[PDB]
């Protein structure tokens, strides 16, 4: 098939299968079990997104969706990635500042609806309704964001400064990189079909990355891994 993206793709798998690796060795050095499961956590994200990644690679997770008149691309693969790994991403910011579990499930709950509407609002035909879904999905990410910046920040403060400071850093990755997403999903291929494809695929690609093996080696590297 060899698709103008696939560069990006094989870029994505190469990266990942390669963050994996190197977590997965450092991991099963650690010895304090606080810190020894921010390690699985991590070797398990990237892992994920490798199967992915590569999968995709190999022309798996796509599909062509019919709306505005044309037979548009759809990568779903993507979505089955984001599922499982949006939550445990907020599960290592949710161990880092205590949280309760009352607000690890309503952020895992709305983590679901973000990717559930997501999904379905990538496969929906009727073209002004794919932009309906896109919306509940954002919302859900704006409350994600909310909780993240207004709640665990306040929680993060009771910890010691080493893992407030730690916690600063990665809440700053994810707002940052997290909102970026939604603006990419609805300029390119899923939404307006201003950005081709192998560029969307491209900043993807930097955003995953970025925010799963940028996030890993950020945390993975810090003192307040240790309970
Ligand atoms: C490793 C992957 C990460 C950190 C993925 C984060 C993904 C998002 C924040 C995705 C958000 C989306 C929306 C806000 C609306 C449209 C569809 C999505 C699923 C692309
Ligand atoms: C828990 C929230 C479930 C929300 C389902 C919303 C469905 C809205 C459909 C609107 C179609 C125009």
């Amino acid at each position: 098939t060899g698709r103008p993206e696939w560069i990006w793709l094989a870029l994505g798998t190469a990266l990942m299968g390669l963050g994996t690796l190197y977590f997965l060795v450092k991991g099963m050095g650690v010895s304090d079990p606080d810190a020894k499961k921010f390690y699985a956590i991590a070797t398990l994200v990237a892992a994920i997104a490798f199967t992915m990644y590569l999968s995709m690679l190999l022309g798996y997770g796509l599909t062509m969706v019919p709306f505005g008149g044309e037979q548009n691309p759809i990568y779903w693969a993507r979505y089955a990635d984001w599922l499982f790994t949006t939550p445990l991403l907020l599960l290592d910011l949710a161990l880092l500042v205590d949280a309760d579990q009352g607000t690890i499930l309503a952020l895992v709950g709305a983590d679901g609806i973000m990717i559930g509407t997501g999904l379905v609002g990538a496969l929906t035909k009727v073209y002004s309704y794919r932009f309906v879904w896109w919306a509940i999905s954002t919302a859900a990410m704006l409350y994600i964001l909310y909780v993240l910046f207004f709640g665990f920040t306040s929680k993060a403060e009771s910890m010691r400064p080493e893992v407030a400071s730690t916690f600063k850093v990665l809440r700053n990755v994810t707002v940052v990189l997290w909102s970026a997403y939604p603006v990419v999903w609805l300029i390119g291929s899923e939404g307006a079909g201003i950005v081709p494809l192998n560029i969307e695929t491209l900043l993807f690609m930097v955003l995953d990355v970025s925010a799963k093996v940028g996030f890993g080696l950020i945390l993975l590297r810090s003192r307040a891994i240790f309970g």
